[PDB]
């Protein structure tokens, strides 16, 4: 029992993470195979930042500009290409600690682990949610820069984020591993406002199936909704619409706590109307969305 | 910018973990140097649990009735020993992954990231306080028991906690890596009711200073007070009593925002009388208490 915001072990990505410096910037790198891959804002002075041209900047770049640094030894640079955001940089050594790995692109509402780096070195691991606007909500400061987000599944790493930006709002902004910003943020020291921060309902509803689960049931009502009729109240709210596909998703923890998705609706949207009223859920007084479905089957049956 | 919940990267206590077994009980160890350290509750069927003489239960034990898997390969056992409720099994293999390590026994208040395991394999890690009744709020299914607590100097690994036992109220209890529990539980299947949970207050103040250096800064208010006049505020609140350590502690935070120790007190004493009025600091809607003054600095300076 109990049910905490719970981080993939980082052991195999503390392995991959190296220290890039190009010039008189330093950040971090993802060393998988001999391709080690950081942003590729890594070459701009903060100069550079305001209205930088990657292609004409990378011209002045050679390998030997590249100083990979793992632990304290220097992997030599025999290659560098820019692929969208990111640069790969070829080293001559295979990283001996690659995992199994993929590259995924995700899709809002989906959580994954950040491993937050300084100077190649890890300093924390946390557990986020890409947002229906297609930040993140992160804690990183000035070095912070190719730390990465990640699924583990059993021995398989699925990169998902690498760190790049952080908008005026102190939100974040990064890319897949092919270089793709998530939204449409570019790495460019200039105005970027977010869109509208909403709820990830789905996320939601999981996470109240995990509080049954585990106990916190006073939220439970004698009510049931529809779609529709949810969907009504949740655009009120900055909620994510529900569609058919979500319900599916939801429906092993559905069965699990006998507890019918449109039942678990209507008690989400009197918890919308009525508020908390000072109680809280699973140790939260406002309601969590940072809780995948398969985040919650995955705690609460404790795959490793 | 940003704050999150952050572990400690978990690569290091990873590499510790191993699969105790004893007839068909199973679960975790930690493995360091030639010792395998594990709840002495693995000798028990669970009707040994409700009233188990483990000196008695332990005559029956042999070394080879311990068996110990770190990943698919058996570990040797070559002595067993109990001290206090955790069993030391040597083995004849030193764990060549071994980190630099302390056994630490912690205060009330302190932090610190759990690995929680099944079968000696990592499922996640979250960040956890020692309460101020001395249980935990853990996420541990059943073969999560072995499972242990840390924090990281650099290099260091601090083992403060080895999870053994759920309340019937759904927090957790365990003990230091001398099997000594933290509070007044045993490991027996028996009535054991936990104390009151109250806030730890400097742990909430170190969060307001992280909202202020985050942006946060709403509640920023007008008035200051004195620690007797919080501590009156506090007690009604079932906060922790404020100390001129825990000032001292806050010290430095209250260096970088310029904010005196004694006005945030202020500031989190209307938040009390006044609650949050549906706004939320750092994302939370109640004021949160598992950030030490020490993981504000960490975390706000970046340390790895
Ligand atoms: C995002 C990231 O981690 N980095 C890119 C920017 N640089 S920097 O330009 O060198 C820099 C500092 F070193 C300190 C403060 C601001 C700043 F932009 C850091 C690495
Ligand atoms: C605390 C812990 O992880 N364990 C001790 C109890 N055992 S058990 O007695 O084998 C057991 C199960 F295997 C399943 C369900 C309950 C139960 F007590 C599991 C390991």
């Amino acid at each position: 029992s109990g049910f905490r915001k719970m981080a993939f072990p980082s052991g195999k990505v503390e392995g991959c993470m190296v220290q890039v410096t190009c010039g008189t910037t330093t950040l971090n790198g993802l060393w998988l195979d001999d391709v080690v891959y950081c942003p590729r804002h890594v070459i701009c002075t903060s100069e550079d930042m305001l209205n930088p041209n990657y292609e004409d900047l990378l011209i002045r770049k050679s390998n030997h500009n590249f100083l990979v640094q793992a632990g304290n030894v220097q992997l030599r640079v025999i290659g560098h290409s820019m692929q969208n955001c990111v640069l790969k940089l070829k080293v001559d050594t295979a990283n001996p600690k690659t995992p199994k790995y993929k590259f995924v692109r995700i899709q809002p509402g989906q959580t994954f682990s950040v491993l937050a780096c300084y100077n190649g070195s890890p300093s924390g691991v946390y557990q986020c949610a890409m947002r229906p606007n297609f930040t993140i909500k992160g804690s990183f400061l000035n070095g912070s820069c190719g730390s990465v987000g990640f699924n583990i599944d059993y021995d398989c790493v699925s990169f998902c984020y690498m760190h790049h930006m952080e908008l005026p709002t102190g939100v974040h902004a990064g890319t897949d591993l092919e270089g793709n910003f998530y939204g449409p943020f570019v790495d460019r020291q200039t105005a970027q406002a977010a869109g509208t921060d909403t709820t990830i309902t789905v996320n939601v509803l999981a996470w109240l199936y995990a509080a049954v689960i585990n106990g916190d049931r006073w939220f439970l009502n004698r009510f049931t909704t529809t779609l529709n009729d949810f969907n009504l109240v949740a655009m009120k709210y900055n909620y994510e619409p529900l569609t058919q596909d979500h319900v599916d998703i939801l429906g092993p923890l559905s069965a699990q706590t006998g507890i019918a998705v449109l039942d678990m609706c209507a008690s989400l949207k009197e918890l919308l109307q009525n508020g908390m009223n000072g109680r809280t859920i699973l140790g939260s007084a406002l309601l969590e969305d940072e809780f995948t479905p398969f985040d919650v089957v995955r705690q609460c049956s404790g795959v490793t």
